[PDB]
């Protein structure tokens, strides 16, 4: 079995290997990359996402989210307080202000220590979940707006045509902005490109061990767990690496830098934080190997998780027994 310790793998495809996206995902899996839940892909030196980032300041962040924490430094939840609209240029200035800017630090490890010590005492503002793309239309390789759609993959595998669309999303971050522990909707893959700015640190649990994270989370957030049998779908819970290690949960960590892709694999729980002002683009995708994970994915039906239009058909076709309860949760 390849990669039996479930380490995060890093790939350096050649320009020729960068042509065929599906083929390269399958190659990475042939080497055991999916066992980690997360892989890094460094593009060939000949590639670029677009020519410059000099003209992005007028993008609007219609609903910036202030991420307010509750709990203790290593075990907390966050809620999202909606703020007034602002442009990317306004948000960049805010990120760089004395109130929000990255503190002085020695290296990524020092900054990680500072994150986990101090995150709960601040409320950073995240420009997350903005429909759109920063890839040039002429970028033909690994262009996240030109991937094969999940609806087409379902149709190709299973024969059933379904409604829905699959488009990317932009994330404008600042120091301490946080993504809570989660798997993707319907335990899909994700791919994330860090277009510009400061790094993003990731934590990940191997898919084969995801239920160990779920059992810990039920113990650590006992009210939330009574509320909902899949409350990690709410995307609000944080658990630090120190707490994971104290509880014997297998995990790994890695820092993504500008110009790098990350891929999350089906049922790979992940969480992390931004180092300073940055912009990422991400989208969900599927392969043939995903279908069995989609059929088995948990679902939130308590009302909280509320999701996109296109999840309806995935539940309806892959999980017909759960459909009626899940849809009640949507309504
Ligand atoms: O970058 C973020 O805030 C969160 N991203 C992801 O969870 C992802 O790409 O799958
Ligand atoms: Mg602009
Ligand atoms: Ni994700
Ligand atoms: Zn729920």
């Amino acid at each position: 079995a390849q990669n039996p310790n479930c380490n995060i793998m890093i790939f350096h495809p050649t320009k020729e290997e960068f042509n065929d996206f599906d083929k390269y995902i399958a190659y990475m899996e042939s080497q055991g990359a999916h066992r980690a839940g997360l892989a890094k892909i460094i593009p060939p030196k000949e590639w670029k996402a677009r020519e410059t980032y000099d003209n992005i300041s007028e993008i609007l962040i219609a609903t910036p989210l202030q991420q307010v924490a509750s709990g203790r430094a290593g075990v907390f939840t966050q809620y999202h307080k909606k703020k007034k609209a602002m442009t990317v240029g306004e948000y960049r200035h805010l990120a760089n202000s004395k109130k929000y800017q990255t503190p002085p630090h020695q290296n990524f490890e020092d900054l990680e220590r500072k994150y986990w010590k101090n995150r709960i005492y601040n409320s950073p503002i995240y420009g997350a979940d903005i429909s759109g793309s920063l890839f040039d239309e002429n970028t033909k390789q690994w262009n996240l707006g030109h991937l094969g759609t999940i609806q087409d993959l379902l149709e190709k595998e299973c024969g059933v045509v379904i409604e829905g669309v699959n488009t990317p999303y932009l994330y404008f971050g600042m120091w301490k902005t946080t993504f809570a522990w989660h798997t993707e909707d319907m335990d899909l893959y994700s791919i994330n490109y860090l277009h510009l700015g400061e790094p993003k640190t990731w934590y990940v649990v191997p898919p084969e061990h995801g239920q160990r994270l779920e059992r810990l989370a039920r113990e650590l957030f006992p009210g939330s767990s009574r509320g909902c049998g899949a409350f990690l779908r709410h995307k609000v819970a944080l658990i630090s690496p120190t707490v994971l290690k104290e509880n014997g949960i297998p995990f790994n960590r890695i820092t993504q830098e500008a110009g790098e892709f990350m891929v999350t694999f089906p049922y790979g729980y992940h969480a992390g934080f931004n180092h300073g002002f940055n912009c990422a683009e991400a989208i969900n995708f599927a392969t043939p190997r995903w279908i069995d994970y989609g059929k088995m994915a948990s679902q939130c039906s308590c009302g909280e998780a509320r999701v996109t239009f296109s999840m309806d058909a995935f539940v309806r076709i892959l999980q017909p027994e759960r459909y009626d309860l899940w849809k009640r949760g949507q309504d």
